[PDB]
């Protein structure tokens, strides 16, 4: 959770995703709180579109297991709404971050892009 450490795993992010514009992804400033799948102008996978819908709002919690594998966590999220079908999709977010702490110290950092 510190976000300065967060900073150089952030770079790695920024090959896709700026904070105001949409790019490869979708622009991230105020992601933390954001309804999945909402950010203006971006056409999102169905498979994070559907958990928005079922009610996915990140937060500096969950985006956290989120980067370990994100098809597996929304898969999991739809499956716990007992919405399965609608996760047999995948993300186009194809990218992880498997180490815990580089996750939490970004997310620190998102967390501050207001
Ligand atoms: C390109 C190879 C990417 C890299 C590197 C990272 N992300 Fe990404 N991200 C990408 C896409 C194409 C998408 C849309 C997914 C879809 O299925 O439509 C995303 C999405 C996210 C989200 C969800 C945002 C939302 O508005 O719902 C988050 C929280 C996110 N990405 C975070 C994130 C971080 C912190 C990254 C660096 C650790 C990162 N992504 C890398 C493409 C790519």
């Amino acid at each position: 959770q510190d976000a300065k450490a967060g900073e150089a795993v952030f770079k790695q992010c920024m090959t896709c995703h700026r904070a105001d514009k949409n790019m490869v992804g979708p622009a991230l400033a105020g992601v933390v709180g954001r309804k999945a799948g909402t950010a203006a102008g971006f056409t999102y996978s169905p498979l994070n579109h559907n958990s928005g819908e079922a009610g996915l709002v990140w937060t500096a919690d969950n985006i956290v297991p989120y980067l370990a594998d994100p098809n597996a966590f929304l898969k999991k999220f739809l499956t716990e709404k007992g919405k399965a079908d609608q996760a047999v999709g995948v993300t186009k977010m194809t990218f992880k971050l498997a180490n815990e702490q580089q996750r939490k110290d970004v997310v620190a950092y998102l967390a501050t892009l207001k």
